[PDB]
């Protein structure tokens, strides 16, 4: 399972290269990265994933469009899919949880918070 593969979605590339080095030190190496909504469902289609990370507002296609699209996808409607955002709110949480997010964390985490995440999921997920 140390060989799950990511797909890390963010529109910055500093924010994807910190998520990946967290999940290197804590030992997944199997990691992909994707620049947008429609650049990561472009990958996922080839199938092989099994976890994704994303963050909530992405220009044009944001985290919360492509999770809905994500779950409608019969292929891939069952990927856990972790968001990442700057500010929690009440209201983006709730909303995120009904349209089936697997979980939320707030930037900047570290690999501890990041991992406990992880597993509270897999966890979840009975994986």
């Amino acid at each position: 399972d140390k060989e799950l593969k990511f797909l890390v979605v963010d529109a910055f590339s500093t924010m994807r290269r910190i998520v990946r080095n967290l999940l290197k030190e804590l030992g997944f190496n199997n990691v992909e990265e994707a620049e947008d909504g429609v650049d990561a469902l472009n990958k996922l289609q080839a199938g092989g994933y099994g976890f994704v990370i994303s963050d909530w507002n992405m220009p044009n296609m944001d985290g919360l469009e492509l999770l809905k699209t994500i779950r409608a996808d019969g292929a891939m409607s069952a990927l856990p899919v972790l968001m990442v955002t700057a500010e929690a709110k009440k209201e983006n949480i709730i909303a995120a949880a009904q349209a089936g997010a697997s979980g939320y964390v707030v930037k900047p985490f570290t690999a501890a918070t990041l991992e406990e995440k992880l597993n509270k999921i897999f966890e979840k997920l009975g994986m």
